[PDB]
């Protein structure tokens, strides 16, 4: 008779990105090419070892049937060799490490393993819109944490209202950062975790751009004193690997999240495709020269591209720090981000992403993705010229 | 410094089956050897050419990066394409199918998009315990539906009690039945989905032993002529093509059912590997000889293993009517099945699904998966024979 979806999918927060997808599908059949710098997704393949390794451990009868449900060993053990060859830190990878399929699952996880209805998240502005959707299915409040140039993209501690720490019971914080592009260090993190504790906080370090810090390697916050003590790292296959369409990421850290994690996902999973958690392995054991190379590719885009963005527009862009972002202030002739990428939309036919759908603090700014080829970066630029806005100003 | 799980977790039901797993584990820790006859795990293979599709398909790098949030229409166009060449029935595959990771998330996705705190969820008794998972983690109330042998373990909707069909919203049933076998037809999922349009209970019919029917032709929950108006059907790749490990599994039905789970999935568990998406298209293309060369063996199993049951123990078993499982009646000595599965383990080293973890109407009985040859099925006899149980 009539169908009802739960409170749970009526209160589900409104994907604000994908009415600009559709609008992008209905001017693609109106005959519009469209140059797409909007999304994060690595246009360069997954590195060809990995991909065989899937096609030989697809071969194995034993992946065939049902597997642990925590994972297979293997894995576990090449994520703890992992995070010591990349970040110097000791795993128990019996006890400190959980698998998802993606980074976008273990969100919706954790938060459920950690968040009360009417408990409180703290929760980075600007900020990855899709820490709203965990929060909000957990039936839990945000409270924000702005990020301010001034302060380096870092979190003020001491500006947050004492009053909400009792009700605070998760932070995000994700560093190198989407959108900003900025970077954290140990002290950083240090003092993160020093909060955490004091307030009974629990820390979610959100490591998806973990790979790509320009200047110098990454820090884990796992490097910090206390940070098993109160939180854990999600990293991702997705950006490191190019492995964005494979789903596969994990967390490392307490032992009691870890527990938390594995108890609802006994009633969830039954592991995952063991031909998958074989490529997993082969990724996280693998030459980390692909990885630099990788790296090299997106520095030289960035460098490219605003280089061309000043010369050819006079629109001058800070060079991030990490991640394959370039986050640009929009002209002073416009008043929001939507406004701005609408108009380039329309006028130019090129996707940036509105530095607004990360939150207030991103109104005027917005986020440009370097995962695009070199004449595609080029064109994007050339059609910006006809416009003659006044990025100079 | 103090670790708080939330609420869903410190409340969460009995995970029946990862504590028999665990029982096994802890015995096969001491160095036994053990006959396995618990978890339905196939024990045969992937057939090789949904394999090779897994294997030329990940070389492509359009699959490497992120695709469709709810899946390549490819497989949505396959599994209609399937639902109409074997049950007949017509699918929309833009609105009418939604991809899962398994079954099993399949379900608690399902739970989660239809049932709010206090709602009543209607499960069978016996049932796959599973469905108590997710209704449990929704803060749902479960109200039993008694399958009875006489009944042939169909549920009788009149006698459930009218009071509670107000708060119903939503009803769990499953044929071929786990654990017991049994089969339903047409006529009722007819009187199934008139039951539930009249009261407005979202209807999730569980088809995972859908390719095992042994005697009539399976009848799909969406045959009848109100199912897609009241619900949806699960669908697994794991017991039909030696799938398990591959986590795979779809809803087919109401398009508004598929819209509620869409939108859950968007923010939470979008399309796998699109590698695994062409494999599970060549699955479902395939030539459905694999199939009935699957069904064909485990039929030889159940009746060998019946037939040797009675003979060697003088324990008496029903054949089922569908999927690979026997149930089975403890002895009058034994107090629980629990006690009976737990002394098989100890003193014969083999494994069986004590009945209780379907519920109370499981008490006396024992489910016993027929996923290994008959050569194994056979010293999983002799080996309780020694026991010298009276099965009589
Ligand atoms: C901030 C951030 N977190 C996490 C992820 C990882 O996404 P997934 O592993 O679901 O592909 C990405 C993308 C991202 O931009
Ligand atoms: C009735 C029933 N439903 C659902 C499932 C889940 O199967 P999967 O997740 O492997 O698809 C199973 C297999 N245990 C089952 O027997
Ligand atoms: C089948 C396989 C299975 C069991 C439990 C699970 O959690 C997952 C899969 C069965 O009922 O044995």
């Amino acid at each position: 008779m009539e169908i009802t979806p739960s409170d749970v999918i009526k209160t589900l927060p409104r994907q604000e990105f994908s009415l600009v997808f559709q609008k992008v599908k209905e001017m693609e059949k109106t005959g519009a090419h469209i140059i797409n710098l909007g999304q994060g997704n690595p246009d360069l393949p997954t590195p060809p070892h990995i991909v065989e390794a899937l096609r030989e451990a697809s071969l194995n009868p034993s992946f065939h049937g049902y597997g642990p449900f925590r994972g297979y060993p293997f894995l576990k053990e090449a994520i703890a060799a992992f995070y010591k060859r990349e970040y110097g830190v000791t795993i128990n990878p019996e006890t400190e490490v959980a698998l998802f399929g993606g980074g976008k699952a273990g969100l919706y996880v954790l938060t459920q393993c950690l968040l009360n209805p009417g408990d409180i998240a703290l929760v980075p502005n600007p900020g990855y819109p899709e820490y709203l959707s965990g929060i909000t299915m957990a039936r839990a409040e945000l409270y924000e944490m702005p990020l301010y140039e001034e302060n380096g993209y870092l979190p003020d501690f001491e500006k947050i209202d004492p009053a909400v720490l009792e009700k605070a019971k998760l932070m995000f914080l994700n560093y190198p950062n989407n959108p900003t592009g900025a970077v954290a260090d140990a002290a950083f993190y240090a003092k993160a975790a020093a909060f955490a504790k004091e307030h009974n906080i629990h820390l979610i370090h959100d490591f998806a751009y973990g790979a790509f810090e320009f200047d110098q390697k990454p820090a884990s916050f796992l490097e910090a004193e206390d940070a098993k003590t109160v939180g854990a790292e999600l990293y991702s296959f997705s950006k490191t690997f190019n492995m964005a369409g494979w789903r596969m990421a994990f967390a490392v850290g307490n032992e009691k999240i870890i527990q938390a994690v594995n108890e609802f996902q006994d009633h969830v999973f039954v592991g995952m495709f063991g031909g998958l958690q074989q490529a997993a392995s082969a990724a996280l054991s693998g030459d980390p020269e692909h990885t630099e190379s990788l790296k090299r590719i997106y520095k030289e885009r960035i460098d490219f591209f605003t280089a061309l963005c000043e010369k050819e527009l006079g629109w001058k862009m800070e060079k991030p720090k990490g991640t394959f972002y370039v986050w640009a202030e929009i002209p002073n002739t416009f008043e929001t981000s939507h406004q701005f990428s609408d108009y380039l939309l329309e006028h130019a036919h090129v996707v940036v992403t509105p530095g607004e759908i990360f939150g207030s603090n991103g109104k005027r700014h917005v986020r440009i993705s370097m995962v695009s080829k070199q004449e595609d970066l080029r064109e994007f630029v050339t059609r910006i010229q006809k416009l003659n806005l006044p990025f100079g100003s």
